[PDB]
């Protein structure tokens, strides 16, 4: 079955010439097969015989397809694939089940062999030349060249999709009520028609595909739901998490632990509650992938507690365009967020989790923002719209923060949902000096070379202190300076510094950092009642 | 309906842009597919296969003056790899004009065809929700709007079309920047608006703005009756920083007042010397620094700072501290809750002035996270062009200053 669609013009990479490879010496059997095989597609029109006017060649092989003692072939286009031009990206993006709509019935039509159905570019064919070996290398070489898309060739996938995309455009317009997801050599067709009516349309489309030479399996060979889709198992009315099985075992190797955390982490998305903290600790210092590790009981408790979470599978439902989208977010740990997108409460579409490492110096609100942003995007990619958000943050809070942050930020129409823990600002710097408050003139500096330093302060109330630091850097000095001022201060303080780093860091009301010291300061700040922080030029000899 | 097409090429060695399309909302996709089927009928653009490896991002916006959607392509990458070039001049006229009105003339281009061999370089793609399908691939056959090569090639045609109005109304300035046409006159609002409607018809037959009103805002120094240790501190901080623009500024006399571990709240009187040092400074800041001249051969830069409460500040310079112009901006009525809105409005206003004054888009340094901007800027854009931009972290100092 050969296709009548127009061929895609193909060209070799800028200034390169076709493959000039050899044709491995074969056994009487291997040659016997190929000859028969070729003669088969030869009559089919798949390949044709080419004269000596073709100086190209690609190595051909013969392998007995496992399960069948019958001979099968294979052509090595590696060389060709290198010399071939680039095409557009074949995978725009993965269709996520949560994006699928609910259908009464659906059937998948595996096309597969269709490759050999799509005609190759008339002019490019010559480069697809290959030769058959004579048992003892008598005299000639029974040459052929590909006359259609070749298995394993670079272009095949790319070009097949297109063709497939075209051969479907007409049908796509006619039966809008019908859905068809294109994906590799699979054709996913779902609808809301009554089963019989559906089977009909299937055949209709099926014949349509056949109208262009595309051979597909009939009803009696079509695969039926539920469908094994990347991690998910989906039925016409719902999708389900293909329950995860954790191999219970004696000894554990490093490698094993990795793969475990792999699986485990992937599941964190769906089963929030999964933990790997202890499990991850086992890697520390690992010398070999095949090294075995003594699973700590803490890791035992955790690993077990997981096997339970991964017990109760959880189903989910599909997208209903008529319904608006609702995304809700919860704060799990520090910089650990969970969200779910549902159209009807408890009836989830998707759920994920995010873990934003300490980064540098960030805060919860910012983070939240980053999540909303991330989620927003997923949404535009899956459903084309952005969900209304239900956020654990007081409108007053959000307002106070964004109107005063230096960077442009924003959250789409969202609504406060009183579901603790709520995100809040852990402190705020006074806008002006605190009247009747001690004033600390903190300074810090360290010898970049020796890493020796002093940090200290003096106040309007005559108090003072200084400290010499070993193995430090200038910036840790400036911060330390401030830490002291915060320690020895008391509920209310005015702190002037000449440090720009700090003024920066803190003024950005961060509530978490990579730097322990900052964390220290931060804690100290939350503790205070009122803190005013001022900056002044350094080496200007001020106060 | 073709004409003899001019041959265009990419700068030597360069290859076609291959830019990934950003996910688009449903609402936008529809607008596009609709907008493109018709353009395909009309033979403007044509579907293309996979054998075309290039791509340029595409999307849709809608100006206030129109509830209908408008397609926009991001040729920034393509424009950048396109050969330069018969010419396109820039006047200093409208820079002074009383009133200028911008006209979206993009349309004209679609009349002119595009050199076969180059067309491949305009392949763009319309995405499918949840990737149900490999997006749609098109490629222009005519001059694309927003491509630097279009106003050029359509140079001839344009000049002609205009000449009448030109020397017939010479008391008017006409500038063209890509898909836009800037018209400036000192003729009072009545005549200006009517003359404009007059010119429209002239073009249609074929197929508010106020310069000077924009004066670089001087850096003002606050006046107190009494000063607190903090007040002087804040002040000295600003001047110190400002000496970078005016080396004339001195701060020693005030720094003297700050000697001692005093309480920020403590009140302090000014020595007659500090009174002078200050007064003298005030004067210096009364005018923009000497020696700042627009160097056409260098990149123009725009820096913006969120001042909050709705305000934003920005500066255009080629060399740090040698601003060509600085300004402020108060959020448009309505963007009262969303920054991105404002920032995109702000960027656009500036890019415009830029064009008006130097006929060159500034490169923007934006106070926002990339992710944020990329996610929502398209929602508020209403300009045919797209300037270059980078994201940064506003050094609080450069902020208090312009405040
Ligand atoms: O939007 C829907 N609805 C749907 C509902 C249940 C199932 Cl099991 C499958 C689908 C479907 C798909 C698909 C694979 C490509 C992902 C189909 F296209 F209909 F086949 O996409």
């Amino acid at each position: 079955p050969i296709s009548p669609i127009e061929t895609v013009p193909v060209k070799l990479k800028p200034g390169m010439d076709g493959p000039k490879v050899k044709q491995w010496p074969l056994t009487e059997e291997k040659i016997k097969a190929l000859v028969e095989i070729c003669t088969e597609m030869e009559k089919e029109g798949k390949i044709s015989k080419i004269g000596p006017e073709n100086p190209y060649n690609t190595p051909v092989f013969a392998i007995k397809k496992k399960d069948s003692t019958k001979w099968r072939k294979l052509v090595d286009f590696r060389e060709l694939n290198k010399r071939t031009q680039d095409f557009w990206e074949v995978q725009l993006g993965i269709p996520h089940p949560a994006g699928l709509k609910k259908n009464k019935s659906v059937t998948v039509l595996d096309v597969g062999d269709a490759y050999f159905s799509v005609p190759l570019d008339e002019d490019f064919r010559k480069y697809t030349a290959f030769t058959i070996p004579s048992i003892n290398n008598e005299t000639p070489g029974i040459r052929y060249q590909y006359n259609v898309l070749p298995q394993g060739w670079k272009g095949s996938p790319a070009i097949f999709q297109s063709s497939m995309t075209k051969i479907l455009e007409p049908f796509r317009k006619q039966n809008p009520d019908i859905v068809i997801y294109q994906y590799m050599d699979d054709l996913y067709v779902g609808s809301d028609l009554e089963i019989g009516q559906h089977r009909t349309k299937i055949e209709e489309l099926r014949q349509h595909l056949l109208r262009w030479g595309l051979t597909t399996p009939d009803k009696k060979h079509q695969k039926e739901p539920p469908f094994l889709w990347m991690g998910y198992e989906l039925h016409p009315d719902k999708w389900t998490v293909q329950p995860i099985v954790l191999p219970e075992k004696d000894s554990w190797t490093v490698n094993d632990i990795q793969k475990l955390v792999g699986k485990l982490n992937w599941a964190s998305q769906i089963y929030p509650g999964i933990k790997v903290r202890q499990l991850c600790k086992l890697l520390r210092g690992t010398k070999a992938l095949t090294e075995v590790i003594p699973l700590t009981e803490e890791a035992e408790l955790e690993l077990a507690e997981n096997r339970e979470i991964l017990k109760e599978p959880v189903h989910g439902v599909y997208y209903d365009p008529s319904k608006d989208l609702i995304a809700e977010i919860q704060k799990q740990g520090q910089g650990q967020w969970t969200y779910q997108i549902y159209q009807e409460p408890f009836k989830n579409l998707k759920t994920g989790k995010y873990a934003r490492m300490r980064g540098a110096h960030t805060n919860d609100v910012k983070q939240l923002t980053e999540a909303v942003q991330k989620i927003t995007t997923e949404s535009i990619v899956i459903w084309g719209k952005t969900p209304k958000f239900k956020l654990p943050i007081q409108k007053e809070t959000w307002e106070t923060w964004w109107t005063e942050y230096w960077q442009a930020t924003w959250i789409p129409e969202w609504e406060f949902v009183n579901t603790p823990p709520l995100v809040k600002l852990w402190y705020q710097l006074e806008k002006e000096p605190i009247v009747g408050a001690e004033t600390f003139y903190v300074d810090g500096a360290a010898n970049r070379e020796t890493k020796l330093g002093k940090a200290g302060y003096v106040t309007n109330r005559g108090r003072q202190k200084v400290v010499t630091l070993t193995d430090t850097t200038n910036q840790k000095t400036e911060l330390q300076a401030i830490y002291l001022a915060l320690q020895d201060s008391g509920l209310e303080v005015n702190i002037v510094t000449d440090s720009q780093y700090a003024l920066g860091i803190i003024q950005a009301q961060p509530d978490q950092s990579e730097s322990e010291l900052v964390n220290q300061i931060i804690e100290q700040l939350i503790k205070k009642e009122k803190v005013y922080l001022a900056w002044v030029p350094a080496h200007k000899g001020i106060g």
